[PDB]
């Protein structure tokens, strides 16, 4: 339930590439034309401001999935594609790098049109774009979104335009403030989180039927859904198609363990006698009321804990993630709902204060393999009904690794594990 929330906390909280050790997979539209992929922004004659833009933003080579995204997306005459990778592989770079290719900052209108799901994920590819073509003095960016107030009878001069498609439809064609058959590059981001809303696919699919034919046709997503690839042909005609697998979650280099309790005031003792071996921790609760009263309780007990509950904005959410990162934070209870998907990395324990189930009751295996994990990680899962260890072992059998009993009153045991 909204991803676009989950995406947004994804931006703020990435400082680099996630690493992927799988290859791309590269469907031309013309299977006899050749595989052409490079290995260096030189390779692609960028213009000289732009890789300025390119190399003052940090980059020095070309992601896995731009060694061949970028080639294509510049290629004359102009390819359509449609691109999915996980998040944080540089989609959106790369984009933006195409956008900034085709526009003419001597052409005082919109060249290059880019549909997002939401506006706040809008100013986050906006930066991207500010950042990158920071060295084209007269470029200028516009937000067609519902919060801009626009009389009519302007025209826009601004040659790239980020906006979401209700609004970006009625400037295209209701209210005349862009001319859509003088866009060059129209870009659709994060087509997996724009097919959430029932409206973005019709309102996204209006507007490319109104773009011209020469118009190069981009689009993006973090996963291969089979919704979004049928919603990705109706958007990109003739489109090339590039995948790259997501990076698997192994889980071979983890020790798993669980406590049996006798309640809830036993999981937080039990805790107790484990903080002490430790190492950054993440502790997952099923609902906010756990969450709130379990960092209470650490608090009292001697210890400061990050808390990651609903009532905090997503920006606070980044600033207290931010802040486990960097170490002032030794241990985040977090929600399953403030957690899901989200990408936090410097963990090397997880405690499963709750266990991970979904709306059916039954295992979230997907949960637990994302949660946990070549570095050493210990897992610790909190039982306290027989309902609980019914299902823990039902996560054992899924696996078919075992979770060795640990006896937290036995704290020699707890040094065991903690080689
Ligand atoms: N060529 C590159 N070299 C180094 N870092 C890069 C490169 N391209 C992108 N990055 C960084 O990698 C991170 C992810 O890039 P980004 O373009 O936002 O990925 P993404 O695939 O669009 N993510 P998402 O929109 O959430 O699916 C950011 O921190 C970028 O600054
Ligand atoms: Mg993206």
């Amino acid at each position: 339930e909204d991803r676009a929330a989950q995406s947004l906390l994804n931006k703020l909280i990435r400082s680099n590439l996630v690493d992927n050790t799988n290859q791309v997979e590269v469907l031309q539209r013309d299977p006899n034309s050749p595989l052409y992929s490079v290995k260096s922004f030189e390779e692609l004659r960028l213009k000289p401001q732009l890789l300025q833009g390119v190399y003052a933003m940090g980059f020095n080579r070309p992601s896995k999935i731009q060694e061949n995204a970028l080639p294509l997306m510049l290629a004359e005459p102009p390819q359509n594609l449609i691109a999915q990778s996980q998040s944080g592989t540089g989609k959106t770079a790369a984009f933006v790098l195409a956008m900034l290719s085709q526009v003419e900052p001597a052409n005082k209108y919109p060249q290059c049109l880019c549909l997002s799901p939401t506006y706040e994920l809008a100013l986050q590819t906006g930066k991207v774009i500010e950042q990158m073509g920071k060295f084209y003095p007269e470029l200028k960016l516009a937000y067609a979104v519902r919060g801009n107030k626009l009389e009519r009878g302007q025209k826009i001069s601004e040659q790239i335009v980020i906006g979401t498609p209700g609004t970006v439809l009625d400037w295209c064609s209701k209210l005349k403030f862009i001319d859509p058959k003088k866009i060059k590059v129209f870009v659709l981001d994060e087509a997996d989180v724009m097919i959430a809303t029932q409206g973005h696919q019709d309102q996204s699919i209006r507007i490319q039927r109104m773009l011209p034919r020469n118009c190069q046709m981009l689009l993006f997503s973090a996963t291969f859904e089979d919704s979004v690839w049928k919603f990705a042909q109706k958007v990109v005609p003739d489109p090339n198609v590039i995948k790259l697998k997501r990076e698997e979650e192994t889980l071979d280099t983890i020790k798993q363990y669980y406590v049996l309790c006798s309640s809830r005031d036993e999981k937080f003792q039990a805790l107790c006698n484990l903080y002490g071996a430790i190492a950054q921790a993440m502790i997952f609760c099923h609902t906010r009321k756990t969450a709130s009263w379990l960092a209470a309780e650490l608090s009292k007990e001697g210890h400061q804990v990050a808390l990651l509950s609903g009532e905090m904005m997503v920006e606070q959410r980044a600033a207290v993630i931010e802040r486990f990162r960097e170490g002032k934070e030794k241990v985040l209870v977090t929600t399953n709902v403030c957690a899901r998907g989200i990408d936090v990395e410097q963990v090397s324990v997880v405690i499963n204060f709750d266990l991970p189930v979904d709306k059916d009751g039954n295992p979230d295996n997907e949960t637990y393999l994302h949660r946990i994990g070549g570095k050493r990680g210990l897992a610790v899962n909190m039982v306290d009904s027989k309902h609980s260890m019914n299902i823990l072992n039902r996560i054992q059998e899924h696996f078919n690794k075992k979770i060795e009993r640990l006896d937290t009153d036995d704290l020699d045991e707890i040094e065991k594990i903690a080689n």
